[PDB]
């Protein structure tokens, strides 16, 4: 796709490295200061990825799919990038301080009363459900929806964001196991598509509702879990959770994904979840 550079590129003298965030298997992110970056003469921290033709291939297509998106809210947003000649090529995004959603109700367990309330997690529910609706207006599908590819930022704001680590740093929490948030279709047909995200979606929130546990508790994921899971047995409720969103858990893991809620539907019912909630009288 084409690159306009008068929209995005920023100069790189304008960033100021920081602190390593994470290397994967290809691309390595870091902390950034950003000079400028919104054009208000302000430093703003930013999260610079940065790096073969095929890894360079990689890294110049997320910038372009991060282009076509666009910009809101509750998607991580591209803010610019480095791609001229003689210096490393970058991906500047913004900086979501607060890391994932899953390691951050698991960190707030003793610390959540009806502190995180059901207003923070109903609230946590919408937001993911309308940066979906967005990306699903783009015709765009997650693939890989979790808590975990969820960023918190400031103000309560998260964003939707998309095997390596030395085994003697590895703790408990360092890994998920992807195949607990795919749809049926997706287990026995490689079907991926908007109404897969959606039943993954219904797993992220029994990951806020449970704040932060593993999916699936005890159950081996085998090729009988899949046989179950097909014929129609569910998780059951998790220890946090109202009889409402329990509800949409059920409603978004339906077996057939036509039948499943759309995610203007779940930006709609849990909009209306969520003034419910704060209600007076
Ligand atoms: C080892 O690999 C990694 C190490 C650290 C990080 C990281 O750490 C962070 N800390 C704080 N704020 C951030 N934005 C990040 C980030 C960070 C860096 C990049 C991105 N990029 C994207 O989300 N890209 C993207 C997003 C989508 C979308 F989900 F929005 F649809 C689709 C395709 C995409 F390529 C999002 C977050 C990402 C990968």
């Amino acid at each position: 796709l084409p690159y306009d550079a008068s929209k995005w590129e920023f100069p790189r003298d304008r960033l100021k490295l920081g602190k390593p965030l994470g290397r994967g298997a290809f691309g390595q992110v870091i902390e950034a200061d950003a000079f400028g970056i919104d054009k208000t003469a302000t430093c703003r921290t930013v999260a610079v990825k940065m790096l073969t033709h095929s890894e360079h291939r990689a890294l110049m297509s997320e910038l372009k799919i991060l282009i076509h998106i666009g910009h809101h809210l509750n998607v991580v947003n591209l803010l610019g990038a480095c791609t001229k000649p003689g210096g490393p090529l970058m991906v500047i995004v913004e900086f979501c301080k607060f890391g994932n959603l899953s390691t951050y109700l698991r960190s707030k367990r003793n610390e959540f009363v009806p502190f995180l309330t059901l207003e923070h997690l109903i609230c946590y529910s919408f937001q993911v459900a309308k940066g979906m609706e967005f990306l699903a207006s783009r015709k765009c599908i997650h693939r890989d929806l979790a808590a975990r590819n969820i960023l918190l930022s400031e103000k309560n704001v998260v964003k939707i964001c998309d095997i390596y680590k030395d085994p003697d740093y590895v703790r408990k929490g360092d890994a998920r196991l992807p195949l607990k948030w795919m749809a049926p279709e997706t287990i026995f047909d490689r079907v991926y598509t908007i109404q897969s995200d959606v039943w993954s979606f219904g797993v992220l929130l029994w990951e806020i509702f449970s704040l932060g546990a593993s999916p699936y508790p005890g159950v081996k994921i085998d090729e009988e879990f899949c046989r179950r899971l097909k014929e129609g047995t569910r998780m059951r409720a998790p220890d946090y959770t109202t009889p409402e969103m329990y509800q949409t858990m059920l409603d978004c893991w339906h077996g057939e994904p036509s039948q499943r809620p759309t995610f203007s539907e779940l930006v709609e019912h849990l909009g209306n979840l969520l003034q419910a909630n704060a209600q007076q009288d």
